[PDB]
């Protein structure tokens, strides 16, 4: 949920990929999340 979280982690390659990794989970998402809509 959007409630501004920091469990999720956002990391770019220097290509510009930012995809996002989350750290208490670990998702490897090159999609926007609804809560980092």
């Amino acid at each position: 949920g959007a409630t501004a979280v920091s469990e999720w982690t956002e990391y770019k390659t220097a290509d510009g990929k930012t995809y996002y990794y989350n750290n208490r989970t670990l998702y490897s998402t090159w999609e926007k999340p609804q809560e980092l809509k």
